[PDB]
C-alpha cells in the first residue's frame, strides 16, 4: 500500500502513536513520509547487510529477523517480512518498542534530519482525524 498523508495519520492514531512516549501524530507522518515515502512494501539494503522494512524502515540488524543479517538480534520478535504487510499494525508496534528504547525517534535519522526542528504538526493539517 501506499498511504496518503491524512490516511495514514488516521492509521496511526488508531493504532496508538499520537503522543506515544511524547512525540505527536505529525512526527511519526513525517519520519514515515521520508523514510518509506508512505510506502508500506519500501525496502533499503545497508552497508553492514542489514536492510530496513516498511513504512517506518525497521532495521534488520536490531529489530527484526530476515536471516540475512549476519551477528544481527531480533528484538521486536518478528521477521522482517510482517513489515511489509498493508496493515501497518506490526510496524507500529516494533515502532513502539524502538522509541522506547530510550533514545526517542532520534532512532530514525530521517526523522532527526528532516522532521525534527520543523513545524511536524503540519503534517496532520486538514486530516478528520
Ligand atoms: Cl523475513
Ligand atoms: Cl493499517
Ligand atoms: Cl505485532
Ligand atoms: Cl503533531
Ligand atoms: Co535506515
Amino acid at each position: 500500500k501506499v498511504f496518503g498523508r491524512c490516511e495514514l495519520a488516521a492509521a496511526m492514531k488508531r493504532h496508538g502513536l499520537d503522543n506515544y512516549r511524547g512525540y505527536s501524530l505529525g512526527n511519526w507522518v513525517c519520519a514515515a513520509k521520508f523514510e518509506s515515502n508512505f510506502n508500506t512494501q519500501a525496502t533499503n539494503r545497508n552497508t553492514d547487510g542489514s536492510t530496513d522494512y516498511g513504512i517506518l524502515q525497521i532495521n534488520s540488524r536490531w529489530w527484526c529477523n530476515d536471516g540475512r543479517t549476519p551477528g544481527s538480534r531480533n528484538l521486536c520478535n518478528i521477521p522482517c517480512s510482517a513489515l511489509l504487510s498493508s496493515d501497518i499494525t506490526a510496524s507500529v508496534n516494533c515502532a513502539k518498542k524502538i522509541v522506547s528504547d530510550g533514545n526517542g525517534m532520534n532512532a530514525w535519522v530521517a526523522w532527526r534530519n528532516r522532521c525534527k526542528g520543523t513545524d511536524v504538526q503540519a503534517w496532520i493539517r486538514g486530516c478528520r482525524l
